[PDB]
């Protein structure tokens, strides 16, 4: 049950003026595409706080990648879901190398020990699904799954929360589908033909409700097992599988490249009013 919002004073939305005229802000299946200017964060914060929303954030830090945790976590403290309950899940082979980062109230961190970089990247699907299945259901409302070699530079908040979301890969948001680096071999479960595809989503940032995230990760894990048995490895590993899944199961929001940017590689185009979550060289 959802109680009433309180009285709020904010600018009237005007029907005959778009928030953004330079970009697509809704998909053909009526999922919002989240850009700066499309949302009033005060309204969204109220809606989600009134539900006492808890957001889980998963991150893998294996071998040398433990080096990225300090900046990742400190910047998440400044920019990720501030004001809401947050549970970080750090999956690592070196629990003792996890930095002691100071957390704000209502925020906690669990270190989960786990066991080729391609396999490290791909295997995230198995651990998120069939090993941590029960824990997440009991502890959080939404799961957000991200790469660790990143930093937050601006607000990433409840505007992203929805049953299932993907993020536009920063190298492909302006590309034709034939240029998308989908798996193109019919022998792979990740196969997408040249005449299919909505977007190219990045493997580095997806999420949704616990239920939908566990469905996605279970499906990708199973698909990857089939490929392994058939002696084939998708061109972009779990990102390829993620793309196949989100083609056949449309996300309920799509995040713009504000949410996964690489300034060194791609600069700062006019279309991006904010760079929120960015690659660390
Ligand atoms: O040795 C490794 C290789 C990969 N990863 C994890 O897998 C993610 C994806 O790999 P990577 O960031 O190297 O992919 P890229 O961003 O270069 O495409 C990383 O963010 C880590 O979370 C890791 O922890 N240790
Ligand atoms: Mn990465």
């Amino acid at each position: 049950f959802m109680v009433s919002l309180p009285r709020m004073v904010y600018p009237q939305p005007k029907v005959l003026t778009p928030c953004r005229k330079d970009v697509l802000v809704v998909t053909p299946w009526l999922a919002p595409i989240v850009w700066e200017g499309t949302f009033n964060i005060d309204i969204l914060n109220e809606q989600f706080r009134l539900q006492n929303t808890t957001i889980g954030l998963t991150v893998f830090a294996i071998k040398k990648y433990v080096a990225f945790l300090k900046l990742f976590l400190e910047t998440a403290e400044k920019h990720f879901m501030v004001g809401h309950r947050v549970h970080y899940y750090v999956f690592t082979d070196q629990p003792a190398a996890v930095p002691r980062v100071t957390l704000g109230t209502g925020r906690q961190l669990s270190v989960l020990e786990v066991r080729r970089w391609q396999d490290v990247s791909m295997r995230r699907m198995e651990m998120i699904s069939d090993f941590c299945e029960r824990r997440f259901l009991s502890e959080v409302d939404y799961l957000v799954c991200v790469d660790v070699d990143m930093e937050f530079r601006d607000h990433v908040g409840v505007e992203i929360l929805t049953p299932l979301f993907g993020t536009l890969h920063p190298s492909f948001y302006g590309s034709s589908r034939e240029a998308f680096t989908y798996e193109r071999r019919p022998q792979s479960q990740a196969y997408i033909p040249k005449d299919e595809g909505d977007f190219y989503y990045m493997g580095a940032f997806f999420g949704g409700s616990v239920q939908e995230v566990q469905r996605l990760t279970r499906a990708c894990h199973q698909a990857m097992m089939v490929d392994q048995a058939n002696g084939i490895e998708a061109v972009w590993h779990d990102e390829s599988h993620l793309n196949k899944y989100l083609l056949r199961h449309k996300p309920t929001k799509v995040l713009s490249p504000e949410y996964l940017w690489d300034q060194q590689l791609l600069g700062w185009p006019a279309v991006l009013r904010k760079l929120r979550f960015t690659a660390v060289p």
